[PDB]
């Protein structure tokens, strides 16, 4: 069964700290960094027993992740399984149809051995937990890189960078969480390493970790804005109101959380906010046809690529329990300024903003890699619809750096075509391994 004392807690629960801090290094001399990774990581990496009780919740929430060149600077020679986490994102770039010239250096290319996740509610706690690690460890650990990230303020707190309501939907672990209305159930294995029907054979000592997808995801907010103000369908309500519209058309969820599935015409903010209902839809409703009925959620909508419930079959009524493998657990949170004035007026991003994206699975191919590649990134996913040319999901959708073509937006005609320029900018990533943690202070640090 699941031995949740020894799983890294952002895996499962997520630090849900005010700020983050991901902290990308290599190593250097790997003895002493081995000591170290003993005596200074091991014993303060936050499990997810621990952030599941509010009493053992640490000031400061600590986890760690190598890339296969990390393990292997560590001396880890084993094969965890994984042909994409060992050959690294730069190298699996050309899949999601975006090029590594274009990527933040440190990125393209496997000089990065780990990421550090510090999260805390002061960036001032975390700073000093980093300047402690850095005194202790010396100069056997290097600082390649790194990225701030925040929860953001006031109402839109728990928001992604567009305004949206996010970390809603997760799936459900069969034996761990008691699931909630409309959420898939899968086994432990889909998510972690070496647990209940995990089909892919691991080191011993791997078992209980995850696979760490990275992504650091610009977001072009103000453009965005301008682009639902401009194409906004005709209606009653204000301008806005039928941008709003718009832009929930095309995530599938309006910025409150509440699933346009459920509300496809208006907002409701009790729904968004109500765990016991926000998830409860499978995309099917009784007297439309599932294959071309696009009036409740666009079959394009970017929820509705990642996790297409009925339009991969299974139960037309909740909980729909389709795709299970291909599921993945979300730890991202928010990164850079917010929108500043000057920005906002010009309808022009000069500051870097986004989402620090963090994707937890068993099988890279199965889940970040597949949702991004076979769903977001293809234009006839999900299949079997009419019209078959379901366009590219228009939140993260790449086609090497062209317009995107995304079709059945609009309410007014199905069949109508919009073609959208990219508002999600991939400055490139890595895949890392969470470890379990009696891993970190035993294999990885003999
Ligand atoms: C800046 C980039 C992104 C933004 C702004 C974004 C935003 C959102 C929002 C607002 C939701 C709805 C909230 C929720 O259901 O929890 C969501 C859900 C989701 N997203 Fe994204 N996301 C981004 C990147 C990605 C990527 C790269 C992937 C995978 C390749 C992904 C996969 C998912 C999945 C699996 C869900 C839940 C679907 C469900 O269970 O119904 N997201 N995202």
């Amino acid at each position: 069964s699941l031995n949740t004392i020894d799983i890294q807690g952002d895996i499962l629960v997520g630090m849900h700290k005010q700020k983050q801090l991901f902290y990308f290094f290599a190593i250097n001399d790997p003895a002493t960094f081995k000591t170290h990774l003993a005596s200074d990581i091991a014993p303060v990496v936050a499990s997810v027993t621990q952030l599941s009780n509010v009493a053992t919740q640490p000031l400061v929430a600590l986890n760690i992740a190598f890339s296969n060149t990390g393990l292997l600077a560590l001396g880890v020679t084993d094969n965890l399984g994984d042909s994409l986490f060992a050959n690294g994102q730069a190298k699996d770039a050309t899949s999601f149809k975006e090029s590594t010239s274009s990527w933040v250096p440190q990125f393209a290319g496997t000089g990065i051995h780990g990421v550090i996740i510090l999260a805390s509610d002061t960036t001032d706690l975390i700073d000093q937990q980093v300047a402690s690690i850095e005194s202790t460890f010396g100069s056997s650990i290097s600082k390649l890189s790194s990225l701030s990230a925040s929860i953001r303020p006031g109402n839109e707190a728990g928001h992604e960078m567009f305004g949206f309501l996010d970390g809603i939907a997760q799936p459900a672990i069969n034996g761990f969480n008691t699931p909630l209305p409309g959420q898939n159930i899968v086994d432990a294995g889909v998510i972690i390493t070496g647990a209940t029907n995990d089909p892919i054979t691991r080191p011993s000592w791997a078992v209980g970790g995850s696979f760490l997808a990275f992504r650091q995801l610009e977001q072009l907010v103000p453009e965005f804005n301008k682009y639902l103000l401009d194409n906004a369908p005709a209606g009653s309500g204000s301008l806005q109101a039928r941008a709003d519209l718009l832009g929930a058309r095309m995530v599938g969820r309006w910025k409150s959380g509440a699933p346009i599935d459920l509300t496809p015409t208006a907002d409701d903010p009790a729904l968004g906010a109500d765990a016991q209902r926000n998830n409860n839809f499978t995309y099917s409703h009784a007297g439309f046809d599932l294959g071309s009925d696009q009036s409740h959620c666009p079959f394009s909508a970017h929820i509705r690529k990642t996790r297409p419930r009925a339009d991969l079959g299974g139960s037309l009524t909740p909980p729909n329990l389709s795709a299970g493998a291909n599921s993945i657990m979300r730890s991202g949170i928010p990164y850079g300024p917010e929108v500043t004035s000057a920005e906002s007026a010009s309808n022009t991003t000069t500051q870097e903003r986004g989402l620090a994206f963090v994707a937890y699975q068993a099988q890279l191919s199965q889940g970040f890699h597949f949702l991004q590649q076979t769903s977001a990134d293809n234009a006839n996913f999900p299949p079997g619809k009419t019209p078959a040319t379901v366009g590219l999901d228009p939140i993260i959708g790449q086609n090497n750096g062209q317009p995107r073509v995304v079709n059945g937006l609009l309410p007014s005609n199905s069949s109508a075509s919009l073609s959208i320029p990219q508002f999600v900018v991939s400055h490139g990533g890595e895949y890392f391994f969470s470890p379990p943690i009696s891993a970190i202070g035993g294999r990885l640090s003999a």
